[PDB]
């Protein structure tokens, strides 16, 4: 299959958070069955980032989602053509973040090019002050809609001080696939845990890894629901 | 200890939903430490009500709660003082359900008391036509905030047609406790899954019952983290 037990990935992401332009590019790799994958990111345009790099961390993977329990998968059956993900985040704070991605395979290689735009954020909260502190675990929603997946999360983002930011988005994946035999899932969810192994120069240089399984809820239900 | 391995409940629910004024009560039992528990709600003022029930759903019990390893619990300890919890919830197409609940232990029986308001629910919308198929099940999301504890909640109504209608809600949590030695958690979450066992007379009756269990993330980490 062209999704193989272990996968590379390369990536391109421009934009811009409160009219600052930027640019970074990163390459990983990881096990897509596993739902694990690690990659080195670096900040080649714009660097050091007035901002923090926490913003940009979900925006740098879905073809590595561990599915069990049979969930069809929405990202490796999308192969060759690839898919997009597009999505909205908005901070409790005013901030809001939002991108479009475009994900393809070449040579064997998963090839991602995000487009992303944050707009107001505070000039005196954590992101613009760069007192964030990486991002807790979170379970993403999930359901067929608008002709692809959309999915929702909520997230929280630790703080100087050891209190929390939070933030919720809306994201729509879309197949670039049009396969009669492609199988849509149906409501479930992918519980996601995104942690920074790394960083030097003043964030240029970053190291993030994710873990992901698609799943349904496990709790035991009176009317046999899954 | 004051909340034992069985109790029971009485709810009284009193407001509107696009300002159509009802009122409901109930009486339920379960296990705390189980977190499992089950009411029976009758619509005993404005009933049949020209809103689906669901809407209500998780208005009528954060005591029945199961707690393993590692996260305090706010609300058992809370007792015999009781606690508060204020939420407000936002459905996709406009509708809004704020809600002010008061929770307290009097004889032996947990006592609750929700004042609601619904505003705003589009006229041709699932809930004002009453083609709701009950929630799915979710993740809440809690960490300290506000002197209490805050929790965030995304939740899916399965519609007639199978679709969803999606909504959210902010909910603070505040212990009417003042104790040195009150533990408070840190962030976690608690999973849910809240089904409707029985109905009649157009929802002027109706069992609901709920599984719910304090837990973190499920996935491992790469830095030890919780």
């Amino acid at each position: 299959s062209l999704i193989k037990e272990n996968m590379r990935m390369m990536v391109v992401m421009e934009g811009s958070v409160n009219g600052y332009q930027f640019k970074c590019t990163g390459e990983g790799d990881g096990n897509p069955y596993m739902g694990t994958q690690t990659m080195r990111i670096k900040v080649v345009e714009g660097g050091p980032l007035p901002f923090a790099f926490d913003i940009l961390a979900t925006s740098f993977s879905k073809t590595f989602i561990k599915h069990t329990k049979g969930i069809p998968d929405f990202f490796k059956q999308s192969f060759p053509e690839g898919f997009t993900w597009e999505r909205v985040t908005r901070y409790e704070d005013g901030g809001v973040f939002t991108v479009m991605q475009d994900t393809s395979l070449e040579d064997g290689c998963l090839v991602y090019h995000a487009k992303v735009t944050g707009v107001n954020f505070p000039s005196n909260g954590a992101v613009m002050q760069k007192k964030t502190k990486g991002w807790e675990p979170s379970t993403e929603m999930l359901y067929p809609a608008d002709g692809g997946l959309r999915g929702y999360c909520q997230m929280a983002l630790n703080v100087d001080g050891g209190g929390y930011l939070f933030c919720s988005f809306e994201t729509t994946y879309r197949s670039k696939k049009t396969d009669e035999n492609f199988k849509m899932p149906g409501f479930h969810f992918v519980d996601h845990r995104l942690e920074r192994l790394e960083e030097s120069d003043k964030e240029m240089f970053v190291v993030q890894h994710e873990h992901a399984v698609a799943k349904f809820c496990d709790l035991p239900s009176k009317l046999g629901r899954l």
